[PDB]
């Protein structure tokens, strides 16, 4: 019946979500420690109101996020994994593999599984340096006072991103721009007045035309690439669907797109709040930047939410989760658990283990690009060290949301 109490502290209204991330922890302190699984009101002013919705459990602790994570036997993410509620239709055209459970999430994984393996990245992590370089290079033509996020923080996830599936580089830029929308919904600064639902679909449509015409293109020659299997696979004795294509070109776009883009942005921020770090990274780089890109990334946590639904009954921080409910893991919180790190609050470079929750909490939906992400971290803050040594990031303009973590612009001096 999922008749209960609803928790005291908010965390579904639009002001929450478009208030600070400080301002967010400071409620995520309190359940993390009193109520670490509490029931919850669906998401305020969500793009859809379902009146089959009663709520959802809060999961704000990064042990009890690695358990709803690894227990997708239980927790399943075949009925929608986004923390607000979302019309089907678009939900239909862009989640693909990540709302799937198994088999068919086993099936459609493995199709493009081999382009993220540590072996594949090491090939191809060349020309992600070689797209870091050129990418601060024109970066540092642009001057001093440019935006930051448009000149850099943009640049190298679709250059990277573009060259893996082959999109045209006609293409590439707008690509890019509508992967960004998808996450921005409730952005006014981005709508400009328009009604989310239609810049939406607007965006998807777009995607899926560049889908289309890529698989057409691939299907008659092709290639080595990322979409060349995908397109070309037999996936049950017969090709995958234009529907399944174009969903996946999407789910591929928007997380290879907008999770590092936002991760280098507030990367960049923390590297001016804590000068003695950048200097800690600077003085030993090829043996520090590996646990300082782990850092760099618990420090941005650019998903901040991602959810799943109980299969059966559950019982999860002395609270019993019942069948059908919805779950909601929080990155955020989890990556500032005081029971998991010492001091989240300061950006430790060399912090060991870092054991973040910033690609999931682990288990068959582990990022697939999360090797990939490293070498892109790796590539482009080394490259701002080598070109710009004296680059500092300016006021950030950060989007409201429920969603991602991200920064819409921010000026750079260097
Ligand atoms: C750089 C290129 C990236 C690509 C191509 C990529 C792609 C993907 C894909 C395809 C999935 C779905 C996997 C599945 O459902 O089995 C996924 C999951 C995910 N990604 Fe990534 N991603 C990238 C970077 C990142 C980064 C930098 C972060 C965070 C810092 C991130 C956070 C996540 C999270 C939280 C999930 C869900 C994990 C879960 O549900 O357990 N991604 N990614
Ligand atoms: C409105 C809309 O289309 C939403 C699309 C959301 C995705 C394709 C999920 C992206 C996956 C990540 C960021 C790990």
């Amino acid at each position: 019946a999922s008749v209960r109490p609803y928790d005291t502290i908010d965390l579904s209204s639009r002001a929450f979500w478009a208030s600070s991330a400080s301002q967010r922890e400071s409620s995520f302190s309190e359940l993390r420690a009193e109520r670490p699984v509490s029931w919850h009101p669906p998401v305020e002013d969500a793009l859809i109101q379902d009146p089959n919705d009663p709520g959802f459990w809060a999961v704000t602790r990064r042990a009890d996020i690695v358990a709803v994570s690894r227990t997708n036997e239980v927790f399943l993410s075949g009925n929608g994994v986004l923390f607000e509620n979302v019309p089907a239709e678009l939900l239909e055209a862009s989640q693909s593999f990540l709302a799937m459970d198994p088999p068919r999430h086993t099936k459609l994984r493995k199709l493009v599984s081999a382009a993220f393996t540590p072996r594949q990245v090491r090939r191809i992590e060349d020309s992600i340096k070689i797209n870091a370089k050129g990418i601060v290079d024109e970066l540092r033509m642009a001057g001093g006072g440019v935006d930051f996020v448009e000149h850099c923080a943009k640049e190298l996830p679709i250059r990277t991103l573009s060259d893996m599936v082959g999109i045209p580089e006609a293409d590439r830029e707008r690509v890019a721009h509508a992967a960004d929308a998808l996450v921005s919904w409730a952005d006014p600064r981005y709508l400009n007045g328009r009604e989310p639902l239609a810049v939406l679909f607007e965006n998807q449509m777009y995607l899926h035309q560049v889908a289309a015409s890529l698989a057409a293109e691939r299907r008659d020659r092709p290639g080595d690439d990322l979409f060349s299997a995908l397109v070309n696979a037999e996936v049950d004795g017969d090709r995958l669907a234009d529907a399944d294509v174009a969903a996946f070109f999407v789910l591929l776009a928007v997380a290879g797109n907008d999770t590092t883009r936002q991760t280098i942005s507030h990367g960049l921020k923390a590297l001016t709040d804590f000068p003695s770090q950048k200097a800690w990274l600077l003085a030993d780089f090829d043996t520090r930047i590996g646990t300082a890109v782990e850092e760099l990334v618990r420090w941005a946590t650019p998903v901040m939410t991602f959810r799943r639904t109980a299969a059966a009954d559950f019982e999860l921080g002395g609270q019993l989760i019942r069948a059908g409910e919805k779950v909601v893991m929080f990155y955020a919180s989890g990556n500032w658990d005081e029971d998991a790190f010492c001091h989240p609050e300061r950006l430790d470079l060399s912090r060991s283990p870092n054991p973040h929750v910033g690609f999931g909490g682990g288990g068959v939906h582990f990022c697939l690009g999360a090797h990939l992400a490293r070498a892109q971290l790796r590539a482009i803050f080394g490259e701002l060290l080598v070109q710009l040594p004296d680059i500092q990031a300016g006021d950030p303009v950060y989007v409201p949301g429920n969603f991602v973590h991200a920064i819409r612009s921010m000026p750079c001096t260097f």
